[PDB]
């Protein structure tokens, strides 16, 4: 009955949203009282009819920023950097730029002063173009005043964290972070031997879409992982104390809120809400205006522990994929929803809400 109840609950949440958004395949993973549960739907590739499993690789887009924050947490834990460090202390090519006046915290939390959603199309994945972009950049407003969701912002934060550790970002992620987290199905660059597991993404007219190279892609949106591995990451977030001490500290650094915008408390990577809260309020916190418009922040007097009766979440999108992760620390509850369509965030939250309410 409990298997049937749980399959009934997840089916009732997922199936209508998959039909309504024409999602070819979707993988759900739930952590409930320290037990994993997997629900797999539809097709990883329509063309060959490969089915979604808990080992299928999906692009998770901006959920990658929670990994980036974890590498920064590790640099913090090892005293290689501090959140109030000036950005240019960690990259000489930025010295003399406006990044002399911008903290790592500002970049991490999108408050550096109007760094845009994306690098402009003119900036390719090239070290010199990225250096020249940041050197010439000027804030639109005061650092620390307005949140504007930004790849270049948290991207630079992860790149500087990696420089502080004396190694490239992508090497640190593959050689240190993923192994420390027990993640063997999590990739920035999918190995040839694992390509059979990589789902096809679908956009308008079902055009096939896997993410192409871009400046600080790894930092902003580069992760491919399975529902099984992303739920392991969620379980590490729910129990940092089970990891070796420096990684425990790295994960705790991602559970600290610095400011509020509406119902949302901004941490490093993770965005937090009180729990319970209405579905409409959780959808609004993950809405298009929150991604695309600047918002004045309400700074907290001291960083707040993101634990207890709160929901921590992150949405992630690429042109072909739509991911959502959410966990409730105080209820030992975790959830991963990976899909091979970029379907609206409101719809991803609709599935999660139905599941989390059901439990
Ligand atoms: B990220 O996934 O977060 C994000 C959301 C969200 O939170 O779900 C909504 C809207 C935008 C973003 C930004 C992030 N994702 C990307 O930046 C998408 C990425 C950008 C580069 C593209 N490549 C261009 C081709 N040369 C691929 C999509």
């Amino acid at each position: 009955a409990p298997a049937d109840r749980l399959k009934a609950l997840v089916d009732a949440a997922v199936q209508p949203v998959m039909k309504a958004n024409d999602i070819p395949g979707l993988a759900v993973a739930i952590s409930l009282k320290g037990e994993p549960h997997y629900f797999s739907y539809g097709l990883a590739s329509k063309e060959d009819g490969r089915r979604v499993t808990p080992e299928t690789l999906f692009e998770i887009g901006s959920v990658s920023k929670t990994f980036t924050a974890t590498l920064a947490g590790y640099a913090l834990a090892q005293d290689k950097m501090r959140l109030d460090d000036r950005a240019s202390q960690h990259w000489p090519a930025l010295q003399g730029s406006r990044f002399d006046g911008i903290s790592l915290l500002d970049l991490a939390t999108y408050t550096a002063g109007g760094l845009p959603l994306q690098f402009p199309d003119s900036v390719q994945k090239d070290q010199a173009q990225i250096r020249d972009y940041y050197r010439q950049w000027q804030p639109t407003y005061a650092p620390g005043s307005q949140r504007l969701y930004s790849n270049p912002s948290i991207g630079l934060f992860g790149y500087l964290a990696a420089r502080s550790l004396g190694q490239p970002f992508e090497r640190l992620m593959e050689q240190q972070v993923f192994p420390a987290l027990g993640l063997e199905q999590t990739h920035l660059d999918v190995p040839e031997a694992a390509l059979a597991q990589y789902a096809q993404g679908y956009g308008k007219d079902d055009r096939p879409l896997r993410v192409g190279p871009g400046p600080l892609d790894a930092e902003g949106y580069g992760v491919k992982t399975s529902a099984a591995d992303l739920l392991r990451f969620v379980d590490a977030n729910l129990h940092p104390e089970r990891l070796d001490r420096p990684w425990a500290q790295a994960l705790d650094a991602t559970h600290r809120g610095y400011y509020k915008v509406g119902d949302m408390t901004q941490g490093l990577g993770w965005e937090a809400y009180d729990w319970p809260i209405s579905l409409k309020r959780l959808q609004a916190g993950n809405s298009t205006p929150m991604a695309l418009q600047p918002h004045r922040i309400a700074r907290l007097p001291a960083p707040q522990a993101l634990e207890g009766q709160r929901l921590l979440n992150k949405t992630g999108s690429t042109n072909g994929f739509g991911a959502y992760v959410a966990f409730v620390p105080g209820r030992d509850l975790g959830l991963v929803i990976l899909a091979n369509r970029n379907y609206p965030n409101a719809e991803r939250v609709k599935i999660a809400y139905a599941i989390l309410s059901g439990l």
